[PDB]
């Protein structure tokens, strides 16, 4: 035995359900890519239904034509750590236009969004103090409190009284963060922030709220659900990626707190790795400065989501939400197998959605999940659920 | 007082550093970058002398132009999770020529070296089992420590001997895995890798060796100290960066382990992040192929490390090692006000090097470190000795 002992049963399960389907869902591999909803996928034209590309900005021209004149100037790389090694004034270029976006006084860039809420929850929580979150936070969520040395406290999931209950429990005076989730990923629901948000301050409880899956998209200025739900002025802390409606890698957190640059100082996930490289940093800023005015796609995506989401819901499929409440668009399927023969065939007739099982999923629960794009037309929504329609009928599903 | 209220001494100290001296080492900010050695820094043209691109492959005319077409042909950004949303062929193809690099059978990459080193740590090592680190390991290899619910032992900082004594006093029946770096980074000198790989194996243990400061440039294959030092066959698993010698942002770990795929299904850091931009897939390729022959760059490397240490010795500097060891060069100053009127010096004579102080460094160590590029010139190396020679002469160094 030696320390990949402990994987063994990881691999003999991944064996038996990949003799158990055809194409392995964990390794798709795209060969030709056309734009941002189409590609060829084993040889087929297939329309792109699984990815966060919320947006559509992978491919934006004036995107594009950032990050080559980065790599011209500026070269492929950095010095180093920003702190320890200096920065291009890119690094802060990007910082600005997220203090644009979300209007605050303060934004850190980390390297990835996963860094970001790893970072931001290790950092600012410490011995003593108590991290409450949902019981089915986002991984990264759940990373950055195994990361630190607070206590952690489990809410029920989606439960505005049981958080109530929760903080209430706790001692009064040691400093608190409540961590939401606007979007919950997995069904495409949305967060009662509004109600959380209430009950946190009435605890005294600093929020920090991961607008990861709302970026450009919802409130007003698209700055995510809490911006929508009325709660400007009143998060602590605003988390987020660039990997989805921005375009690239990156992660970031947003504040108006008079001391965040303190957070520059300790955070360790933020001083230990090198800066971004000028393409990245260049397309990050390019796209966020549009995703202020990108009326149009927004109008797309919503347009698109609703179409799919009600048109899915006519034909009798099971969806994860009773109206389209985000870009993301849930199918709850039977079972382990239904679920594999229906991602199957769609992917087979040129459809491309993520299919979620467990224990990705909770046990009993098999879903496919179309995340929409701002830059997919009607009438490919109308394709797809054509494909649904075909394979749902073929599959037995509907 | 909120979570905030902890920084307040960090706040304070940082203040009362900055007030003592002139530019802020935490700050620098580059204006204008014309190659891998020369910026425009406060209006003044600079030689760099403080990064870490050890081959000067930043602007390599090949790696560029991958990145730009790259951004083309596939987009500033990815589909989401490689695992759960899918990949471009690139990522097989940069996990290809890691495993031609490194002459391996397994390669994963990450979204950066720190991620990596998280990762790969806390994923190997469980309950009831050790890491055995030196005491002076970088702050990633901590974290993975952390991050993971496995036993620490530390050993006294490059010392064989209590590598050994503190191995042999652990159960003998659970696994453990010893993490080493190659290059300790602050000095720039060298582990024994030799030695503390044989006592590893006494004791039974796994080793993974961080060679991220060695890429390119040491072994016959430039594969890092453990090639230099012929323990080719003998590393269970090499973790390295992109943001070094590659001159990008990512990070990887190569392994022959039979079950090193395992890694993918279990290791959290890889699973739950998106996937590295094509531009950045793209040049970390390109640029990992060259490398692989990079002669004359690692030639101009060595050459001018052995120039810039041989001659600093001369001059009557103290230096962290008696022989050019690394591409680090470091010089040791006798306190902080001697540190910071260097290196003030040298920045305002056209020369950015790295400075390093408590708490970064050990109490009563003040260092200038000089990180030496591929790129760098003869008369380069030259002048920054005469640059050197003034400010240590002006100052009272010398
Ligand atoms: C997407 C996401 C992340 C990870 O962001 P990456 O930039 O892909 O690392 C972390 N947390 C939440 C809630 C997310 O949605
Ligand atoms: C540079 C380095 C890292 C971090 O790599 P990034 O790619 O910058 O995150 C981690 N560990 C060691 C030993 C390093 O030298």
């Amino acid at each position: 035995r030696d320390l990949l002992s402990k994987f063994d049963g990881l691999i003999a399960e991944r064996q038996k359900l990949l003799d158990s389907g055809v194409t392995d869902p964990f390794a798709i591999v795209m060969e030709q890519v056309k734009s941002p909803t189409e590609a060829v996928i084993r040889g087929k034209d297939t329309i792109l239904l699984g990815t966060y590309n919320y947006m559509g900005m992978t491919f934006d021209p004036d995107v594009i034509a950032a990050g080559k004149e980065a790599l011209e100037k500026f070269g492929s790389g950095t010095w180093g750590s920003r702190m320890l090694n200096g920065t291009f004034h890119d690094h802060m270029e990007v910082e600005q236009a997220l203090r644009d976006f979300y209007g605050t006084t303060g934004a850190i860039v980390f390297s990835t969004g996963y860094m970001a809420n790893l970072g931001i929850i290790s950092t600012l929580a410490g011995k003593g103090e108590y991290v409450i979150l949902d019981a089915d936070s986002h991984a990264s969520i759940y990373d950055g409190c195994q990361q630190g040395n607070a206590e952690i406290v489990r809410f029920r999931h989606n439960s505005v009284e049981d958080l109530d209950k929760r903080l209430g429990r706790l001692p009064k005076e040691p400093a608190k963060l409540v961590v939401l989730e606007g979007v919950y990923s997995m069904l495409g629901d949305i967060a009662p922030l509004k109600e959380m948000v209430a009950v946190a301050k009435k605890h005294g409880a600093m929020v920090l709220v991961d607008e990861a899956h709302s970026m450009g998209f919802f409130g007003p200025n698209g700055r995510g659900v809490y911006e929508a739900q009325g709660l400007e002025g009143q998060i602590d802390f605003v988390v987020g990626t660039f990997s989805k409606s921005v375009g690239t890698v990156g992660g970031f957190v947003v504040s108006n707190h008079p001391k965040f640059e303190a957070v520059r100082l300790a955070c360790r996930p933020y001083i230990f790795t090198a800066s971004l490289p000028p393409s990245v940093v260049a397309t990050a800023t390019t796209s966020i400065r549009k995703l202020m005015t990108a009326h149009e796609k927004r109008e797309r995506l919503w347009s698109n989501a609703r179409a799919l989401h009600g048109g899915l819901k006519a034909m009798g499929f099971r969806l994860g939400t009773e109206t389209c409440d985000s870009a993301i668009v849930a199918v709850m399927l039977e079972d382990q197998e239904q679920a594999a023969m229906m991602w199957q065939a769609l992917l087979d007739g040129g459809l491309y959605v993520n299919m979620a099982r467990p224990p990705a999923t909770p046990a009993g629960t098999f879903l496919l999940r179309c995340s929409i794009c701002a830059e997919h037309t009607p009438a490919q929504i109308q394709t797809v659920l054509g494909m649904f329609q075909a394979a749902g009928r073929a599959v037995g599903v509907i």
